[PDB]
């Protein structure tokens, strides 16, 4: 393991004030475009919207345009200018570091896994939700594929095991993946009529493709929105909070590209402009940054630290979600 935080410090400690617990959604192929808050023609975050206390960023840039190359990035202490996506696993991370410090670090993944990022912690803190051995709601729909929002239930059993620790859940969501975003959301979220429904994307009508992708957006609306809720229920004992940030954007025929993964020296902005949202519940203390802050990944890492109360010198200059 090669370091960069071993001077990390927690201020304040969970015995001497209220315990901090924070998920971390962990988005998938989201374009900022394509929100309602960033001026979208459609209101594809509606449940958001009604909640209090959340703020959207209209300029967020991803550390790369996939899940293997963005995701380690995301949790890294290198920032994007100085990443090494093929040494990344072998790097102290920001959760290695808050476990350390004694932070319970949980990731549940409905999309693929964590991309080297949980290897080095004990394997009982990850959890596949892609199967039905852990996530109850997958018999919602024709295709029996397991929802974002099973990551949810079972997480009062987590927070009942680590009482009165500080805590940090990672939920991977599997989002807006393709090419298949028909099977993404429930019949519930079938607002944008008609869809595609093919694998062959550039042989889909153009409208009806982007009706597929905004119905799965509304589909992630609803699982932040339940997020924030089921946060909601703990807020008496614990001080907390919920940061979104998407690992990349998604081509939808711009240029005849799509689908993801175009190498940043030529990768089009609709693959690279990714929405963020942070939510934070009054009591906290914490307050955002500006909603047009220019920001990037490289603001992970340093919100993550500064929520649980922990400075580490290799970002201590760096901007952050939140002051
Ligand atoms: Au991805």
């Amino acid at each position: 393991t090669i370091y960069h935080a071993k001077d990390a410090v927690q201020a304040t400690k969970p015995d001497m004030r209220k315990p901090r617990l924070v998920v971390f959604v962990v988005g998938e192929t989201a374009r900022a475009d394509h929100v309602s808050f960033n001026g979208y023609e459609r209101d594809t975050f509606p449940q958001l919207a009604k909640i209090d206390g959340v703020t959207n960023f209209s300029n967020v840039t991803s550390c790369g345009t996939s899940t293997a190359y963005s995701v380690p990035c995301m949790f890294s202490y290198l920032g994007a200018d100085e990443y090494d996506v093929d040494t990344a696993k072998y790097q102290e991370n920001v959760l290695d570091t808050l476990d350390r410090l004694g932070v319970s670090i949980l990731w549940r993944d409905n999309n693929s896994d964590s991309k080297g990022v949980m290897d080095k912690l004990p394997k009982a803190q990850f959890a596949d939700y892609k199967s039905a051995t852990n996530n109850a709601i997958c018999n919602t729909n024709p295709y029996n594929e397991c929802r974002d929002v099973g990551m949810l239930v079972g997480l009062d059993d987590f927070v009942a095991a680590n009482n009165g620790k500080d805590m940090l859940i990672m939920l991977h969501q599997m989002g807006n993946h393709g090419p298949a975003y028909f099977k993404r959301y429930d019949e519930k979220f079938a607002k944008f009529t008609p869809v595609c429904e093919g694998n062959e994307l550039a042989k889909c009508e153009h409208q009806s493709l982007i009706n597929a992708y905004d119905n799965a957006l509304l589909a992630t609306d609803d699982f932040i929105a339940q997020s924030i809720q089921w946060l909601q229920t703990h807020s008496n004992a614990y001080d907390v909070s919920m940061l979104y940030v998407s690992d990349h954007g998604e081509s939808l025929g711009e240029n005849g590209v799509y689908l993801h993964g175009m190498p940043n020296a030529f990768a089009p902005k609709e693959q690279r402009s990714v929405p963020a949202f942070f939510w934070t519940d009054k009591q906290t203390g914490i307050t955002p940054m500006a909603t047009d802050t220019v920001l990037t990944h490289d603001a992970i890492t340093p919100t993550l630290l500064k929520l649980f109360d922990v400075t580490a010198d290799k970002v201590k200059d760096r901007t952050a979600f939140i002051r």
